[PDB]
RNA sequence: CCCCCCCCCCCCCCCCCCCCCCCCCCCCCCCCCCCCCCCCCCCCCCCCCCCCCCCCCCCCCCCCCCCCCC
């Protein structure tokens, strides 16, 4: 009745105040983007097979290049689209195919370019020269090259972009600590892949990847929602199939203890019950019902940096975190997981009743109804 | 009451993430593509069959 | 019935007032001010830099020049709108980029300089002298020098800023006395940063604005704006992830004893109950949902001088006020929070109540139930 | 007057899938009887009868409000 009416929300608060801002901000990249259009997209996938062939090739312009592949996808207009939406201001930078004539071993050569702000075509010519030797020396070795094993195969640009979402999948801790995480599973889900190309490196790549988020990290948001765009898709290969699968494994992070809450839930963890855990539901549920409200878009603000996404945080509720993040152990989820509890006593219980909770299942039948049972 | 009242819809949510993207990719398939009209039709069927008989 | 339904609102009513005045003041608030443009932001982010980098840098236009980048990102447009919204007649001073000539150390040299009613051409080049200097020195300490400590890294305007919210989150007590409390947590915070720049002073650079918020109170309200208006933002860099994260650590600012109310009712402390603060309640609660149907930009009244703001006030009941921050005591988060009980007696009986809630958690199991329980 | 505390967040693991299988099959038109309907008696009506009728203006007292604290 007369106090237990007052209250105040201070999570929908908070985002009714971002989301209702009059002014906005606008950044400034930097000097050029280049922004490849669709006619273009099949010369970089071109390029990015270039790459997958070459053993043992040097994956540094590999990050900056799977962009490339993805801008293209998502076309000249649409990708400055996305750019200005997230509000940086765009030099615009058109790219076109040109010839370049240049003596390699004396004997002059012609060679596909691109007219590349960020890539010199000098650099460029150099992928495609190591491609060639890696090429001829592939066709001896088997006597003649099959489709799975060329740089044609309309899989390149996508297989790289695979390590790449792979690599927005850890990308929630903010630093290169995925990485050996980010290998392990390139090695599981892209086995068969590997096999068809010498030059599909995950550690490689998912370096040169970290190192183009993290030097610009517009390209981020461009990769995010070009994923979001590739997953819009109504069919395609195989392998756009595995890039959207590892894409969506990143939906929600940085929110993982979020959800090992609904866990917590689900399994009717005692600790719940606790007096000074039931002092911060009223709270935690404005928070639960927040990120119900904001919905899809919600999963990848951790990845881009939304400010916005603090507030999704059950780290202002300590005696709730810690039976929560117990409850995770006791089931052996957590680890090697950095989470610490802020309350060592409720942890150790909620771990405690949750390794006990494995142990007896106990048949409900009450949720299925039988007119007639003999046993 | 307090506790079951919190969860969170994962399985929708990324329905609704996906559906409603504001972008779009688009992929080029190859340097051709044949399109043969209803015209061509019994003429496809017709070839069609000799590998049949054969 | 009778004398139960006589009661008078004064706290919606007082809004009510202010909220519907027929008629408006405008004050004039200087002779000049400079509203950068989108144009020239990457050279005021470039001019932040030379501060960082410069080691036991002059900090006393760092106040002033972090809140010209904060109106850069605005835009010219964008600023001037917020500054006729709150009221102020604004003579605009349009800033271009010039170039300076001047012989320093006999030789002849040229300038990056901006064309600026409240900075000089002079003590501009200064900064860029200073630069030099310090830049030439850290050359010879590590041979070559990485673009995460250069003048050139896009976050150095955002870095500056970041201190700037952290000001803003003690601006509550409205002297300098949060100062201590700005450099403690910008060095756990932004350790990193400070790592990566010399130049960044907790202490000079936090002195030197409250400096400009203290001098020109106007610059607040931009100030407070812009923060929105950049966490309204979409995605961006772990630094603008920080400077938003330490921005809205300020909602709220100034009502403290309003969360700690709620938290009072969360606990359920019994002196609740009692007879004198049950006498406060109606009006109390009137208060709350105030808060309430205010919504979002009721956090930053405190910070600009919202008039408004007196009206969320708890101190108009001395009883209530007693028990919420004796509870606060009691569960030892007050400290070394200034604020006095007007009431001895309800403080002492609260803060011991509150002393021994945190002793004994009872798990209460009518919040989810089960058909079958063994235990 | 009001205000005055502490405090970024974040950190795990992980694609997915994989079986079997066309369908269908019977029987069979429907209907068929009886039978127009109707038929009586019967205008309606009728009396008595204007309404109204008293008394009556109304009003009349006392009184500005307000004052603390913050």
């Amino acid at each position: 009745m007369a106090l237990s009416k007052v209250k105040l929300n201070d999570t929908l608060n908070k985002d009714q105040l971002l989301s209702s801002s009059k002014y906005t901000i606008q950044r400034s990249t930097g000097d050029s983007i280049d922004t490849p259009n669709y006619d273009v997209q099949k010369h970089i996938n071109k390029l990015c097979g270039m790459l997958l062939i070459t053993e043992d090739a040097n994956h540094k312009f590999t990050g900056l290049i799977g962009m490339l592949y993805a801008m293209s996808r998502l076309g000249r207009e649409d990708t400055i689209k996305i750019l200005r939406d997230a509000g940086y201001h765009v030099k615009a930078n058109g790219v076109d195919v040109t010839t370049h004539r240049q003596d390699i071993n004396g004997k002059e050569m012609k060679f596909e370019v691109l007219t590349l702000a960020s890539l010199t075509t000098e650099i460029q010519i150099n992928i495609e020269i190591e491609s060639r030797k890696s090429y001829k020396k592939m066709l001896k070795e088997m006597g003649e090259v099959a489709p799975e094993y060329r740089h044609d195969s309309p899989d390149c640009g996508m297989i790289i972009l695979c390590i790449a979402a792979l690599v927005i999948t850890k990308l929630a801790a903010g630093d290169r600590s995925g990485l050996t995480a980010v290998i392990r599973r390139a090695n599981n889900v892209l086995k068969n892949e590997m096999k068809r190309y010498k030059g599909l490196l995950p550690k490689d790549i998912a370096n040169s990847f970290y190192e183009v988020f993290e030097k610009h990290p517009h390209f981020i948001d461009v990769f995010v929602h070009f994923g979001i765009a590739q997953s819009s898709t109504r069919g395609g290969s195989r392998v756009e199939g595995i890039f959207a699968g590892l894409f969506m494994n990143a939906y929600g992070a940085g929110q993982v203890m979020l959800r090992w809450g609904v866990l917590a839930k689900s399994v009717k963890n005692i600790m719940l019950g606790h007096a000074s855990v039931q002092a911060e539901m009223e709270q935690v549920v404005e928070v639960y019902e927040y990120a119900q409200k904001l919905g899809g878009e919600a999963g990848f603000y951790h990845i881009l940096n939304n400010p916005k996404a603090s507030l999704l945080s059950l780290t202002q509720f300590p005696h709730f975190s810690s039976v929560v993040l117990g409850n995770a152990a006791g089931l052996g989820i957590m680890g090697e997981y950095r989470g610490t509890p802020r309350n060592q006593d409720l942890y150790d219980a909620a771990k405690a009743y949750a390794e006990q909770l494995k142990e007896n299942g106990v048949i409900n039948y009450s949720v299925l109804d039988l007119t007639a049972e003999e046993l």
